[PDB]
């Protein structure tokens, strides 16, 4: 069976992830490699209105105190469901023709974002902004499809001084500059890796809760349990009188570990030119996990796929 | 080689049966090869977030009286329904690993208290009838639904709506209001529910029939995809968009592979019992994927019991 290669460019917003990625598509030819990308017309149009100006202006307002913090967690939560509604379709048509993990693929599939994004980090960036509840992101990640194999996804590294900067420079049609969801998106994105990490040198979760109290993957040794995502999940509304998590979150996060753990997770650096960043992707996907697929047909399939959602919801 | 469990999702429309009803279930769950995962009660009004219910249906009722807009409502309904599914769906994901192929008496019977599909698609597109959701949020939902795992025993009941409105009066639940259009379109979700599990079973290829909402097995406008010829969905020329075509491929491929039995509530407490246990004689069997498997089952569901259910 014909083989296919996978990569989900993710991270946080800013960096240069759209640049880089067309750039590396620039390289194919056309029946070489696709791109399934950022589905914006679906967020500003065909999913709700102006989605992203939503989200911005509900913080703003939860910031100025003009609406309540249940009130912005309502808005919040819809409008993260409205985010990750082109991941989760995409992911779910896509799964019967990826096979068992697997020389030059037959198909690159690139996309824009996985669908943790917006069932996962921007959630648990939202709870750290305040305008999120812990349970609703528990409530995401028990949702979060199971990981298929050769799931390669590469994360962005990037000094905050020179994030700031280029965030500033290309702020998304109904986006505000908000500094602290910039630095709640990289800990967030930045306590991923560790995860990953962490779960794949054999962290136990359950046995390391204790260690509680007040980044690289794919090299590096274990990270401790309060530099991962589970440090986020020790907050008063989860846990029991008795002290430890209500049974039902620590579920999630038996799921939350699962779905992270099969990954094959990159970091790529973007402080460097679009060229630069391009280049250096290409050399990453070297050491990135192919599969086979379901059928022959699978392959041109896919590609309908990609074109279909490009021409849809890309802008 | 390993042990055979039977799972049966007991679902439909709420307020069918009664207060005696569960207590059979909890005391058929009484034996040691039967458990019982109830109505987690406590995450919907306490866990998860205050009073989901009450916020439910405070919601609809200030929509209806003009007190508040069609998009306030959705936003609220939305994130209550991913309150609301929580606990079905975080069951459905630790339990997926344990589910192996299908295969006597079961080693295990596994009885649930509702499906995730009835917090992900059915009570979501009732919703939507009563204008307080968007298409586009219940086909997100639908999106969601985890793969349809082998054994999947759902149970949609059988009552007369006006049986059916007797019982629920009787039967209310925290915060909870007696909304007749509530009742129609939720029993009418169901129905198409049943209807379209049928459809999908018999062959039936929904965008082969798509054309026949605008001009043997159920005809497509009485099934779940004529509720998706919304027009918040389509391009100015008509066609759905591809991103709510896929949707529905997904709503396909989670319901055609099902199995669907129906309950007659209408009878005694104890009939309904009787009447559940002759049903599972039909119901498909699959078999675990450890030998640890069925006392890790057992120790969810009574976790499940302890901390949610009531
Ligand atoms: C994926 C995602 C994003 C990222 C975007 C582009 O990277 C859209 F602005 N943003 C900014 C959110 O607020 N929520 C999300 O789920
Ligand atoms: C499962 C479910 C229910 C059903 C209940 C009892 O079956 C809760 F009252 N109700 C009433 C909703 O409004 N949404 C749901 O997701």
């Amino acid at each position: 069976m014909p083989t296919l290669l996978r990569v989900y460019i993710d991270g946080p917003h800013g960096m240069g992830k759209t640049t880089t990625t067309q750039l590396l598509v620039a390289l194919g030819s056309r029946d070489d490699i696709v791109y399934v990308p950022e589905p914006m017309t679906y967020w500003r149009v065909l999913g709700a209105s102006e989605t992203i100006a939503n989200i911005y202006t509900t913080q703003h307002r939860l910031d100025q105190g003009e609406i309540s913090a249940g009130d912005a967690a309502v808005v919040m939560t819809s409008a993260q469901i409205t985010m990750g509604m082109p991941y989760a379709v995409t992911d779910a048509v896509l799964a019967p023709h990826i096979g068992g993990e697997a020389p030059p693929p037959a198909l690159t599939l690139i996309f824009d974002r996985h669908p943790i994004a917006a069932l996962l980090c921007y959630p648990a960036a939202r709870y750290l902004m305040g305008s999120m509840t812990p349970q609703a992101v528990l409530a995401f990640v028990a949702l979060i499809p199971p990981t298929l194999p050769g799931t390669n996804i590469v994360l962005g590294a990037l000094p905050e001084d020179r994030h700031i900067d280029r965030l500033a420079k290309r702020q998304r049609p109904g986006e505000r500059l908000d500094l602290a969801m910039l630095a709640a998106i990289r800990r967030v994105y930045g306590l991923l890796a560790n995860t990953v990490r962490y779960l794949q040198c054999g962290g136990s979760w359950r046995e390391d809760w204790g260690q509680l109290s007040g980044p690289q993957s794919n090299a590096g040794p274990r990270p401790h349990i309060g530099d991962t995502l589970f440090t986020l999940f020790r907050a008063p509304e989860l846990l029991a009188p008795n002290g430890d998590l209500y049974n039902v979150f620590a579920w999630a996060l038996d799921v939350l570990a699962k779905r992270l753990r099969s990954m094959h997770v990159f970091i790529l650096d973007y402080d460097q030119s679009p060229a630069g960043c391009r280049d250096a992707l290409l050399q990453l996907t070297s050491g990135m996990v192919q599969t086979h697929v379901t059928t022959p047909g699978s392959i041109p399939t896919i590609c309908d796929l990609a074109r279909t959602f490009a021409r849809e919801m890309g802008e």
